[PDB]
């Protein structure tokens, strides 16, 4: 299954909460909570080059699925991890005690990570 394209953003839930809990600036946060913007996933076999719009910042990362994987986080930490598929549709990893899932259904993707028992979910749309 194809995950390739750019993605607008539609809604999202807990950002601020999760921003909270990971250490962002609280400038920061209140300069991006309502920024919808757009993301690209290039993918290339099994690999994936993800650009991400969150907030006020853009991050690049890449991985191979299966393949262990370098990824900067929000606050620009860096985790070793690996992702692996679940499925046809959906992109699982796990790091900085935070579960994150990536589930592309036709045109929306949605992504779901959890921390604790805060969920930070965003929908996506296909543009």
């Amino acid at each position: 299954m194809s995950f390739s394209g750019k993605y607008q953003l539609q809604s999202q839930e807990n950002f601020e909460a999760f921003m909270k809990a990971i250490g962002l600036p609280e400038e920061l946060i209140q300069k991006g909570k309502d920024i919808k913007g757009v993301s690209e996933i290039v993918q290339n076999g099994k690999h994936f080059k993800f650009t991400i719009t969150a907030g006020s910042k853009v991050i690049q990362n890449e991985f191979t699925v299966g393949e262990e994987c370098e990824l900067e986080t929000m606050t620009g930490e860096k985790v070793k991890t690996v992702v692996q598929l679940e499925g046809d549709n959906k992109l699982v990893t796990t790091f900085k005690n935070i579960k994150s899932v990536t589930e592309l259904n036709g045109d929306i993707i949605t992504n779901t990570m959890t921390l604790g028992d805060i969920v930070f979910k965003r929908i996506s749309k296909r543009i």
